[PDB]
């Protein structure tokens, strides 16, 4: 198949809750349209390998930043971000995995908070690299 | 077959803000579509494409920002600092629907990049699906 | 068809300079390149890869240093570290030509490296062009 989508966060995102998603407000790319930015979800259209990316920036504010990588309701794989000052600080990380169709792709924000501008510097993106 | 990687060897710290990232030593470029003096990628064929920078930022308390560029366009951006002063990393990425012609290139908007090489600051670049 | 993707689920704080990260899950390993107990990839065929890593650092004030290998050589590298001290996270990437029984690792150059059931730390790889 073709499947690729990029969002990015143009606004701040700051939670009432823990564990939330993160939802995005302008895609750079939807090949595939699999991805809802509203949900901030991708929906997984056909079983094969996929990659996915993301780079988070945080507030410049005394809280650390947890973001966990979601299929369904497992943590793949997490990232962590903080500094004292309290300054920007990145959390990003990656993965590949096999996916079954239907299975849901997200990130959550596990505790903190996260920049956004027109510079768009949070992230996430993923494709499909084999069909199967 | 489109793919690029390339790295710093060597510090860049320009003295103005706006700057391109120029790189000098290519660990891969199938195609020949970067130009390394340029710090370009020349998008050859229309398709999906996607992209990947980590710079390592000097140890000196003057922060990091650095946008990946479509074209005249700031496409994503990134951002680095430690007040310690420390080395610090300011990465990003995007995949995009490209136009044969379009040019893609790392913008040095403030600070200064450290290089060696170790590697530390890089940048690549590759086709996804074309058309 | 070839990518994989590993993760740490605990600490590795080897004590010697310039040692392998060795991994203990594979979140992939389409092709069945990379074996856990050593963390090193085989390349099985010539070609095109594409290599991407975030290592999360231990809250001690000693800097995280990574060298991604190929053979015996330093391709990239990634440096974190955090005066607080505070956990902070070392990330590279590469896509290079490599030739079947070329062998791609991580090694620990100096510091500690974190590892959890939310895996912070992890290294992945795939085949982007085989060489025919
Ligand atoms: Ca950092
Ligand atoms: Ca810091």
């Amino acid at each position: 198949m073709r499947v690729a989508f990029s969002a990015a966060r143009t606004s701040n995102l700051a939670p009432g809750t823990l564990d939330q998603p993160i939802v995005f407000d302008l895609l750079l790319n939807n090949l595939g349209e699999t991805f809802d930015l509203q949900l901030g979800r991708f929906n997984c259209p056909v079983n094969g390998t996929y990659v996915f990316i993301f780079h988070m920036l945080k507030l410049a504010v005394n809280v650390p930043l947890y973001v966990n990588l979601m299929k369904n309701e497992e943590v793949l794989v997490s990232a962590y971000a903080n500094d004292g000052a309290p300054d920007h600080e990145t959390a990003s990380n990656h993965a590949i995995l096999q996916l079954f169709q239907g299975d849901q792709i997200w990130l959550r924000l596990h505790r903190g908070a996260i920049y956004g501008s027109s510079w768009k510097y949070s992230t996430f993106s993923g494709y499909l690299l084999y069909q199967d």
